[PDB]
Order: C-alpha cells, then structure tokens, then sequence
C-alpha cells in the first residue's frame, strides 16, 4: 500500500526526517511519499525527489531554489484542501497549529506531530475529532523525543493504575546544574550554554521549566484522559546548592509538578549529561525505568517516523 | 466489544490474570469474557464467576471443586476446537504448546503468552499462520514479564536498526552470584535462595542459563525476523569470580550469547534484587535503557492483559 505524506516543517527535524524516509520508504508492506513539504518561505507539491530537497534547503534555508519544481503560496488551511494527503507530519515551531489539525482530521488525514503546544492544550477535542473521522494522532517526540516513552504509556500499561511518572526532560539543565555544582554561577553556567548551543538566546523554555511544563501536560493527558486539576511550574532559577538536583517533571492524577528535585545518588532520575529518563509507577509493576536521549534531529525524526508507520497503518489510540 | 477468552494454565501467573481481568473488565470500549479455564486438573466453561475459579484453585489446588459446574477433560486440540473461543491465552508450564497454538490460530484465534519456548522455537511458524488467518500473536510477558521490552522493540523504533541489545533477565541469578561475590559457595547461595522464595527445587533453568537463552532467542526473532546462526549459552555454575558478575543475554544480527559478564559499577546492566533491564542500541538513538520488575504474579500478568487488549483489537504484528 501506498501513502502520501505531507511534511508540515522543515528544519532541524524534518530534513532528518527525509533522511530516515529516503533510506526506508518501502518498510512493512507500505510505501512512504511524501507529496509536499512546506515551511514560512512556502510549500513545493508534485514528483521531487525527497533527499533533493533536504539538500538544496541545507545549503541555502528554503525551499524556494529547488530546480524545476516551483513554490505555492498555501495557507495552512489550503495546502491541506489542497494536497489531501493521507497524512500530515507537522515538525514545525508553530504554536497555534491546532488549527491546522482540526483541518486535518475533518477530512479523515491523520496527524504525527513532535510539536507539543497542541498536544498539551487541545488533546481531547483532536482525540475526538479523530475518532469521528476515522483517523489517528500521533505524538511521541513531543517527549523524551525517539526515546519511546509515548509509545510506552500509550499503548502499553494497559491494565496498570498509573500512580506517578517523574522525568528529566531538558539536558540542558542538567548541564546547568552540573556547572553550578562545580562552583559557577547561574548567570555564568546559562553564559557557557548560550555560547554552547545547549541553550537559546532566550533560554526560558529550559530555565523557567516551560518546555517540561507542557511536556508534564502531555503525559497527563495520556495516563489520565484529562487535564490536571493542580499545576505547578517552576524551573532553575532560584537554585543555590545544586548537588543532586535535576529539573524534575512529576505528574499524577490531577496534578502537574514541574521542579527542582535533590535526588539520592540512588536514583536513577539523577541522570547525567544529556540523559533524559523517566519512571513510571504503577500497581503492579512498581517502577518501570526508560532513558534515553531527549533531542537531536535522528533521534527526534526517529519517532516521528513510528508515527508515520502507526498512522499509516491505523494503530487504535487507546489513550 | 465483547470479547471471549480462554486461558490455558492457571497458577501463580493465570491466578492473577484472573484478578486482573476481574477488576478491569471493562476498558478501552472491551469488554473480557473469561469462557474456559484449564488446568491439569481439566477444564472448566460457562458462565461461571471469574474469581470464584480464582478463589478455589487458590485454597485447594485443583478447578474441579466448583459449584455447578462439570470439569472436563480436555486435550489442548478439543478444548480450542469445543470451546472456540476469540482469544486463547497460555500462561502454562508446557513446553510444547506450539502445536496447540497452531490450532487456534488456525481457526483465526488470536494468541496471547508467557510461555516462552513456543515463541522462542517457532515464532516464524506461529506468524506466517497467523497473518494467513486475519489473527495475531503476542507475548509479552515471554520477557522481562510485565516490563514491556517486547511493546518497545516489536511496536515502535520502527524506524531504527537494532546494533544491539544487552540484557540481564533473571533476578535468580543477580542473587545467586551476588551471593559468591560475598564469600558464599554455589550450593550455599543456591539454598539461600530457595527458603527466599527466589528458586525453584529445580532451578536448573534459570542457573544455566536456559531460559535466558529462550528470552535472548525472542529478542533476535523480533528485532531481526529470522534464527540466529551463533548461539552461545554458559550458565553461572562455575563462575571463579563472581564480584560485579551478571548473567547477559547479548543479542546483535546473527548472534546470541548468553553468559556471565563482568560489568562496571556504573553499568546500567548491575541490576539489584528483582530488576531486570535492556540496553538497546539503534542507529539514531545511541542507548535506550528500559528497566522494570522481571518476574511475579501480577508483573507477569500486567503484561499479558495489555497483549489480550491488543489481540481482542487486533493490533497489527509488524515485528
Ligand atoms: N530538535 C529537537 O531535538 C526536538 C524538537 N522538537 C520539536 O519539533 C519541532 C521542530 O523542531 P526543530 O526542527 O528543531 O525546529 P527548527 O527551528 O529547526 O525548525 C522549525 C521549522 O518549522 C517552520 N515553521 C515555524 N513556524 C511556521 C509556520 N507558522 N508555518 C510554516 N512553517 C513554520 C520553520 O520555518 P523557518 O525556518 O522558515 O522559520 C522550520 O522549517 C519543534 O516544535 C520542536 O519543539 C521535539 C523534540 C526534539
Ligand atoms: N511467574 C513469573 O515470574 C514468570 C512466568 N513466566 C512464564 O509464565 C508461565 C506460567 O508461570 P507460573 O504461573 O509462575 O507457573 P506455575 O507453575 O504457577 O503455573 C503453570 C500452570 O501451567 C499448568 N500446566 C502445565 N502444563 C500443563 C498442561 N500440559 N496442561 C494444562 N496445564 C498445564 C500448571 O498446572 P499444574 O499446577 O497442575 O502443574 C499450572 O496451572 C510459564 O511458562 C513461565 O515460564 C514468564 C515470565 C515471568
Ligand atoms: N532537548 C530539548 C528537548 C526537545 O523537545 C530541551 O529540553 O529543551
Ligand atoms: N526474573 C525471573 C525470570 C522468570 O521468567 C527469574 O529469576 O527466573
Ligand atoms: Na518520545
Ligand atoms: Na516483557
């Protein structure tokens, strides 16, 4: 069976995203096409050759060069009315793309997505608008990237109470409480990292604890079918004695906790350098422990590539 | 979507299914009926209370001694055959249950175990079948019991190539050679471990490293697809040394070896007490750690309520 694909993105995660597609298009009985590709300058639609693209955008930042296959003008809104692809792959940096979905999934076009806002903010009406439409969703780099907690949670467990999952998320505030431990401060740690690369310019999705906030958010939404009662969000700033502690993102039901922790050296949430992890207690099981890495363009493109499989071949979203 | 179950077996492991399934016999739009339970003792089917059965085979042994009604004595063929349920679950002690599933997947019933040789000797065989009759099989619990290793390789990094996986699967041995690093002979640990509830009075499967073997030949058929060509297996009995020693199950294209290995005090693989834990290597994510209760009761059974769920809603089989 053949599938047409549209990738919503094109950056870090979605040029490696046309790398894993170009080396495994035919995989488990499908075949993956990817009709269109679009990002701000605009979306090219037709017979391109996928690796073309990644490379003439690598080189030169859009996809406006591309030889031979010209560039449209969509809206959001147009280029899924007007590609109807099967599928929707959204890598983008878009918050409010939501909408988007909506679109989407009113056609019956499943959507994979690493993009978290919708996810966290408007997770039960997309589930029911894909249950209506005889489509999926699909979002497992929207944490811990490729590192398949999502897949874990959603799809396994299946008969287990879920009573707590706690998970460091950003790597780059273990690096940051990895400094500080060593006798820097704050202000000069962040400095190093910004210089790095490990942080933004603007570090306040690492440093004030948002990008875990909505990553809590989603977890809850997946372990517990609704939003939490109780938030809480924190991030690093007003540490001072750093040994052991780790940006620690801790949900149960009806409540979200994103902060500092001082662990044990026991723990193993006490992850280091850029390890994330995170650990599930259930009834039965006790502690289930998943780590891996938490982003990178394989690693992320990676999961979103499951996605494409499971959408694809119509998994059940259970949760 | 009701659903009609039959579980072969009905110890430690089928007990607590039933406890299980009791307690949550509906979800996920399923409902579990629970149509014949066999033991040695026979088989019983109808209408009868899920954890009455449970309750009587508790105290007294046997499934015979319930009210109203008949045991019969069924061969694993009549009783798929008579019975004709949707699902057929073993969680049995036969060894050679293989020519029993190929009964019920014969007849489009799905499979659902924790019993390890079938899979590990004839998972090709039981696939081919099933797929021919619009039916699937799953066997979780055939590894790291409820820790879903098998939900994690078999449903998602479906875009990634296994390098390898390490693994140390059995909580008996950790003890055992635990026990030797501390001064204690083989016979003494053995012994030790026996009044601890932790061995059987055969023990000889998990010491020589059989039943790793069985899981470690799992491994391979679902990250590969096919037997490997080198197998090796050594237990722990004659292990000289045995400080930071586990018994790994080493799987990688081709290869399985299974046998004591000397870790660093850092590796994820020193498990303690009842864990057990993979380390998987792919392309895109580096390692994956997936760490989680190896063995017991409900922990085994969690893992087979989530692949009955699946089987009832024919969740593709795509390793
Ligand atoms: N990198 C990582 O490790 C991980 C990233 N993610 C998430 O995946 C998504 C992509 O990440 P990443 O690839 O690093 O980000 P990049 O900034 O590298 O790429 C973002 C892409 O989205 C495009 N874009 C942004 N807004 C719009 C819009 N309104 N319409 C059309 N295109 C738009 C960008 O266009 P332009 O360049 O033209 O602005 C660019 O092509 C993000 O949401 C991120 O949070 C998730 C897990 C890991
Ligand atoms: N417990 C655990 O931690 C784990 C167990 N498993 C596996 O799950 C399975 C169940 O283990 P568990 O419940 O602990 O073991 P038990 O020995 O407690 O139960 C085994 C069951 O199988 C029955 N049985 C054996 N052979 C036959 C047969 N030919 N016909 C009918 N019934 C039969 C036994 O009957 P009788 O008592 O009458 O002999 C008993 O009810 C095993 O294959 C085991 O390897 C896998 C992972 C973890
Ligand atoms: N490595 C990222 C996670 C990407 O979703 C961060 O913590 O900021
Ligand atoms: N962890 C268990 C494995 C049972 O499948 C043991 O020690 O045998
Ligand atoms: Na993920
Ligand atoms: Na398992």
């Amino acid at each position: 069976m053949k599938v047409n694909i549209s990738i919503f993105g094109f950056g870090t995660v979605g040029r490696a995203l046309a790398e894993i597609i170009a080396e495994k298009s035919r995989i488990f009985g499908v075949e993956l096409n990817v009709i269109s590709i679009t990002d701000r300058s605009g979306t090219i639609w037709g017979d391109f050759d996928l690796l073309e693209a990644k490379e003439v955008a690598e080189s030169t930042g859009k996809l406006s060069n591309i030889g031979d296959y010209e560039v449209y003008n969509f809206s959001p809104q147009e280029l899924v009315e007007e590609v109807k692809p099967n599928i929707l792959v959204d890598v983008s940096s878009w918050d409010e793309a939501h909408e988007m979905y909506k679109v989407a999934l009113g056609e019956g076009i499943s959507v994979v997505t690493s993009n978290k806002p919708p996810i966290a903010n408007y997770y039960d009406e997309l589930m029911n608008l894909a249950k209506e439409n005889n489509a999926g969703i699909f979002f497992e780099s929207t944490v811990m990237a490729g590192t398949p907690i999502i897949g874990v949670l959603r799809e396994n467990l299946l008969g287990e109470n879920i009573k707590r999952i706690d998970a460091v998320v950003n790597a780059s505030t273990t690096f940051i409480l990895t400094k500080m431990s060593e006798g820097k401060t704050l202000d000069d740690a962040i400095e190093e990292a910004k210089s790095l690369g490990i942080l933004e310019e603007d570090p306040s999705k690492d440093i004030d604890g948002i990008d875990a906030y909505y990553k809590a958010k989603i977890l809850h939404w997946v372990s517990y079918g609704e939003p939490p009662e109780e938030e809480e969000r924190l991030g690093i700033r007003e540490v001072r004695d750093a040994r052991n502690v780790r940006l620690v993102a801790q949900v149960s039901k009806g409540k979200i906790s994103v902060k500092p922790r001082k662990l044990s050296s026991d723990n193993p949430l006490l992850v280091e350098g850029v390890q994330n992890a995170a650990v599930i207690r259930t009834n039965n099981l006790g502690e289930v422990i998943l780590k891996g890495p938490g982003g990178g363009g394989r690693v992320t493109a990676s999961g979103v590539f499951t996605d494409i499989i499971k959408a694809t071949l119509k998994f059940p979203n259970l949760r």
